[PDB]
């Protein structure tokens, strides 16, 4: 586990949608063909779960903050 105040960069899940897995999902997008038949696609779920997983995802966080009541003097 991990605490929200040591929070960084390196805990959070950080992804984007053109640069990381558009490129993820083409690649795993792959083809076939046969004699007298139009070309089918068939995505490689597998290899896409288990690539996003290797990238993206580790790390947990708890909490952070202070409080209200700081200071109730005499009265």
């Amino acid at each position: 586990s991990v605490d929200a105040a040591e929070v960084t960069e390196l805990h959070v899940i950080s992804y984007e949608v053109e640069r990381d897995l558009t490129p993820l999902i083409l690649s795993n997008c792959q083809y076939q063909v046969e004699e007298g038949r139009e070309t089918v696609q068939e995505f490689d779920l597998e290899k896409i779960q288990r690539q996003i997983v290797s990238r993206f995802l580790q790390g947990k966080p708890r909490l952070s903050l202070k409080g209200i009541p700081t200071l109730v003097y005499r009265h």
